[PDB]
């Protein structure tokens, strides 16, 4: 869903950066509150994992691109704040080093993929947990909803462009397609294939982490001491 350069007005870009600033500020403090030398490495690995996942994507005509993120997976494993930092970091790398996602677009994509996706996904996850679903199932479900929410947010941001930013001739200055085009394109891509991929990946890794703990008998003694 990464939005490229020139799709959003400088004003839109500015807005999302301003909205995203407090989010990252808070995440940092929360993370800052909870350090061992070691959770920093964790963030990096997650970040590298997400980055790698995102590299597998397809164009959506009338929208941007589609791919999975691993966002809810990160929120559920690291806590959402750390995930948002991890995720923001990956997009920043993509932007500065790969021309993938606009640099001016950093505020928007992070708002979508580093804030909305992991926070929504985490919330649905917690909700499904409260409905007594196992973590695997729950996380796959959270993953689906989180990524579709991010896609929606993207679609609304693109689709609003011709409405808000146009020439005196009615000519779109940036992204040229409306909500009528953008919502269906982005949501159809994300509600069907990509969201399934996200769910399966999130669930797969959780399952895998679940039973790895579930063994090394060592674990059953030391998990009540995790402090
Ligand atoms: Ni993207």
């Amino acid at each position: 869903m990464h939005i490229p350069e020139g799709y959003l007005s400088p004003q839109t870009c500015a807005v999302m950066g301003a909205a995203m600033v407090p989010v990252l500020t808070v995440a940092a403090k929360k993370v800052n509150k909870s350090f061992d030398k070691k959770d920093v490495p964790a963030m990096a690995i997650g970040s590298a994992f997400a980055f790698t996942i995102m590299m597998f994507n397809v164009p959506i005509p009338g929208g941007t691109t589609a791919h999975a993120i691993g966002a809810t997976l990160l929120a559920t494993t690291l806590g959402p704040w750390a995930a948002s930092i991890s995720l923001t970091l990956a997009l920043f790398i993509q932007a500065l080093l790969f021309g993938d996602g606009g640099i001016l677009a950093l505020g928007a994509n992070s708002f979508n993929m580093a804030f909305i996706a992991p926070f929504v996904g985490y919330g649905i996850y917690r909700l499904m947990l409260s409905l007594k679903l196992n973590k695997v199932l729950s996380s796959a479900i959270g993953g689906y909803v989180g990524i579709n929410a991010a896609a929606l947010a993207t679609a609304i941001e693109l689709g609003l462009q011709p409405l808000l930013f146009h020439t005196a001739n009615g000519t779109p200055l940036y992204f040229p397609y409306g909500l009528n085009v953008a919502i269906p394109a982005m949501m159809f891509a994300h509600l069907t294939v990509a969201g399934i991929v996200e769910a399966v990946i999130t669930g797969l890794v959780v399952y895998y982490l679940q039973k790895v703990d579930e063994e090394n008998i060592l674990h059953k003694f030391s998990y009540r001491l995790r402090g």
